[PDB]
């Protein structure tokens, strides 16, 4: 469910990112020998471009994918597509396919897909010297539930996502590559997401699959949300950062700090995490319901959502659809 | 300096392998949202086409390869190529590239690449249900030196390139991408390679970018071999295991167990470490001259190829090359 047009920018040592265009979305070529086929030189984002009632196309917190895709670019060693380049490839594709944009404002939105891979051919093991950027956009959210349906989580114990010293920090393909397998095991345990746990212990969570957790501590005004900290082997998710934000604002004590499976498990039993959730671009905040870690499955107080978990959801995409003020100025008008 | 032609099989989910076809060497299309160019669903293997005095084409092991091609594809959750096509690929192509084949009987052979990579278009992050297989060829082994010149080795401190749970027993292009950084402050540093350490410790040998690595303790009747046990992490290279067998076969004892850099370092000033080599399909066996672990640097004997590893090279290359007897039947026709 791909869009009309794509953004396409080219890199060779010489000239730099050149040749920007906009073009038909259809089959790119490659050489067999292309490094992104043999050693998987690519990172790539995701953020979505939001009609409002206004018939404005906005852009939440665009600059920060913009400087994550080169934090990304920088661990891959790939050539840093500059912040300029990136904002604009985005208006450039907006401008001939905002028409594919959803109406306002519920939960649809236009996903966008920025990402670069590694082009040069031949087959030593080295960066290359060639890439290409492409930007594609794929319509988004349409029968979501009000992304209010709570989850099932698979605790990953056989499987390692990232570890320190590598790659997790980064919006990498080779990290998603490497979580398929564990994916698996987790529908065939009726479960519909994965929690990864860190590499050195094997106790501290990290993040789920393609968001990132929060957990919920006490209620009422004595409610405290706590993140895994940055470990260096997760992702910096930006609606992580903007819910912590949020939190504050709301005036919730925030920690970012380490937590295991253990005291998860202890706590939500205990009935001290009150409430579990994810978060990330695609489905904004998800309520996680029970999780599964081996033989055990435990759930999150009644297994609804959580008032904490749907107030910040609430703010957040009220913010993102123009109905709420952006005190922070992270919304900008794509077109 | 790829050859005239490529081998092509194409996966779906309905009908398995199919439409194996040898076609020139030429440019690929893929899908924007083909899943190898976001989510790096791909594995690949490596091995050589040698010519004998006698004009026949051999391999070496390619049944190990056809099998290692087939784990690291269930590690990444990609439907295993059957070990008969894998092997029958090899054939194909050899029929009509031969001519590309070097002359016998030194360094050079014809290195083939077989790969796999994700061709199903959407932007889910899951296994895909289409890939494609390719065979490409590559003239090898000119301007070697007779492989015989020491290299050194930057011992990445700052970087880990896998760990347990993780990929790394997978010939999967993640792993490559994950190592690029590091290869880049080697030479920096007027390194030609890095060795890696185990990613829990930080402390444990596991193998180079592109070889694994072999210790040689004490000399004469006295000598043993030492080598990284399969951690979980590091690459069951097929070299690695041809030199433990013809190790044995010399009468040398060996040892598949940890070692880490403190030992290394140590064991070497005191002179109990005689030799470091790696090993793998490019290069067969390259001595390991000097290291460089953080600010200090420390030469392995009086930094010269030893007699172990000249030894090992002088017989593995010698069956390699029809002009020692295969006893563990490694060699096969491939035309
Ligand atoms: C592994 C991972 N973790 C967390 C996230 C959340 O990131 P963000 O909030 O920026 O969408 C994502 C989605 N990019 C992800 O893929
Ligand atoms: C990371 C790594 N380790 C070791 C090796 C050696 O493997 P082999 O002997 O099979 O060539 C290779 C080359 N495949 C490699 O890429």
């Amino acid at each position: 469910y791909h869009t009309d047009h794509m953004v396409s920018i080219d890199y060779a040592e010489g000239r730099g990112w050149h040749n920007a265009r906009v073009i038909p979305y259809g089959p790119i070529e490659l050489d067999p020998s292309a490094i992104v086929l043999h050693y998987a030189q690519e990172v790539f984002e995701g953020l979505k471009a939001y009609r409002w009632a206004d018939g404005s196309i906005v852009s939440f917190r665009a600059d920060a994918n913009a400087a994550r895709l080169r934090s990304s670019a920088r661990r891959l060693a790939i050539p840093e597509l500059p912040d300029a380049v990136f904002i604009e490839s985005l208006r450039q594709l907006i401008a001939v396919d905002k028409a594919w944009v959803p109406g306002a404002g519920g939960e649809e939105a236009l996903y966008l897909r920025p990402f670069i891979f590694a082009t040069e051919p031949g087959l030593g093991v080295r960066p290359a010297t060639q890439y290409r950027y492409l930007l594609i956009a794929s319509p988004a959210g349409a029968y979501f539930k009000g992304g209010i349906a709570p989850v099932s989580v698979w605790v990953s114990t056989e499987y390692v996502r990232a570890c320190p010293g590598g790659t997790g920090a980064a919006k990498f393909g080779g990290n998603y590559a490497a979580s398929l397998l564990a994916q698996a095991e987790a529908a065939e345990n009726g479960c519909d997401q994965v929690v990864w746990l860190d590499a050195v212990e094997r106790r501290y969570i990290e993040e789920m699959g393609g968001m990132n957790i929060f957990f919920v501590l006490g209620s009422g005004g004595s409610a405290r949300l706590v993140t895994p900290e940055l470990s260096g082997s997760l992702l910096p998710g930006i609606t992580r950062d903007s819910l912590l934000q949020l939190a504050i604002d709301a005036g919730f004590a925030v920690e970012e700090r380490r937590i295991d499976i253990d005291e998860w498990q202890k706590k939500a039993a205990a009935g001290e995490i009150t409430e579990v959730f994810a978060c990330g671009t695609a489905a904004v905040i998800t309520p996680v319901a029970r999780v599964r870690h081996g033989a055990s499955e435990f759930r999150i107080a009644d297994g609804q959502p959580g008032e904490v978990t749907m107030a910040l959801r609430d703010t957040l995409t009220g913010i993102q659809r123009g109905t709420f003020a952006d005190t922070h100025g992270w919304m900008a008008r794509l077109g």
